[PDB]
């Protein structure tokens, strides 16, 4: 219940105008928002974003994508809320994401996929660490 | 086109689950999204939020709402994005707000309405420096 | 905000599936249910439902459209839900209808206009008592 | 194509607002509505609905929440409506609930889980007996 | 109730993914479709579209735009469609336009109005005539 | 991303007002749709889009459906759109179609089955190329 997931809405997200209708699926799953911001990512940021894929092709690519314009950052809280978290955005394989899932509905990209879900608990709170300020957090 | 306004979704928007919806209607207009936070108001700043009826006997009530829990602020930009952001709130009387709009559809009270936007040009550059510093705030296209 | 409306689904409303559309469209507004059921109006009920205009020569049409099949019988509760109900259900006529009230975007006859709504308190007393008996309504928080 | 099934909208679904969200969905599947009733129900009924967990666990739990508040039944008629009923409600197990399905868009919790289906026709027949009189019935 | 209106969605409602809100719009108002293509207008037909402001300065603008990519062009056919139809649509102004309807949700210029409505039936069997052929359309109960 | 597939729907779908439904999902998905008409299919038509079944059962009956009123035919244009057309409609049996997909969502018959999309690039070059002219495609 105290469990915290991180999420990011990335450039793409927010050009295609998504930023709303993502955020209402974690509101009517009963998700509660306690942290909520916009930015535009460093160069650093985006590479510490993708560092398990430094020594991995087209790395600069992710990283110029990343960083290619404002993003929105969300701390959900709730049971499970990682876990759901990643269910409410679907595989990260669009061949696989289903409809009804934030990438099954929008993302046609496996790179560009609308948007980020922490994958464990352990990745989450380093990313809401990372991202977040203890203050900016309710 | 560089216009800008001051959209606050306040305590019961985000309680009842309102945020995304109403985030989603200012992207259906085409208003772009420059900034955006989640913060719990002082009593401080819900006080000058509300400073026009600081000697109004509700100014109590509408403060100590106002800062009850986290709230969402936003700036958008746009063409004439301070009195159309305006018009896609609907009226601040939920008795006078039209289906269609955000208070039309969800504000039931004249005190909790929900959601707040800049009545003016002037007042919305007011608002934004209040509520956010000038870092937060993005410039893409 | 004890206050209740009594509000109908006619078969109209009914057969296009606009059941679950205009129910929601009362809970985002945050109003109450506290009654619900479906049911075939008789003839005579009918009839009452339209007793003023019993000498009119559409009376029979109205009578047999309600009756025509099975209606959605609601009460809904919150503070001036008689009022705001009719604004979110839209002007009688949908040629006076705007959109985002469920005539609006929904009817387009003055005589299947899918829904009622009561037109004041008074109404709401006797429509609710007509319809509806006492246990059948529910009283929560 | 006369098949009916038993579907009951549980406490936290009304009071979180879901009422016409859940029968949406089976209007657009095409069902046909013949039977609807709101109701609070007794402790009785309530032991009832759960009469197969009375030797399990927090049994009188379950029993409270049910009767907590009012309630929605519905009688859906139409081919496979009980099986396609399941499909719309999604998964028992919030682990496994899809998104696009009721308690896959809604429910968190597999005990207070939004709403309830007939697993069988022999199930629904009965429920609908049991919360339905046959003049309710259209 | 034979009665028949030309809509049209312009370049930027279909880039920008309207098409199917729009036509869903007219679907709930229980307006029948009987004719429905895409196509890009020539230079010629955005110009005939706007031939009342030939003369003035920026026709040039508004057959530019019309003509910039690909439209959808629709017959609907139903009662007091017409006029139901420019409700639906909204005031040609965005900034008259109200909440609800689809200018009123999703326009932000008065040139790029991302849709065009008939003005009466003699426009209506005009504007058929000339964008769709008689076997385009489609006679279905 | 020159890709094509197409996409027809049926007198059903019409009749029950999903035509603009059915095009949103395709254009929130992100593809880009460069054909589309309406037109009461010919008799000719109907067994020319069910000529797989010819020698198959109530043949006849599906070729008299599928001409019984107007359809809507569709080009969509982008990356693996064949597939994912294929994804976004749901399984061919309702039985199986998933709740966010639109047969999941609509479709109850698994004949009257709201809408169709092509198999394969083979069949959606060859179904493109009977229904549209290539003046009509932009």
């Amino acid at each position: 219940s105290s469990e915290r997931t991180f999420i990011a809405i990335k450039p793409d997200g927010v050009q295609r105008g998504l930023v709303g209708e993502i955020i209402s699926r974690f509101e009517r799953k009963g998700f509660k928002l306690v942290a909520l911001k916009m930015l535009q990512p460093t160069t650093e940021q985006a590479q510490g974003h993708y560092k398990d894929l430094a020594s991995k092709p087209f790395f600069e690519g992710l990283v110029k994508y990343f960083s290619s314009g404002p993003i929105v950052c969300m701390v959900w809280e709730g049971k499970n809320v990682v876990k759901s978290g990643r269910v409410l955005l679907g595989a990260t394989n669009p061949a696989d994401s289903q409809p009804g899932t934030i990438r099954g509905d929008y993302a046609v990209d496996v790179g560009r996929n609308v948007c980020h879900g922490s994958d464990s608990v352990e990745s989450a709170q380093r990313e809401v660490a990372f991202w977040f300020k203890v203050e900016e957090i309710a």
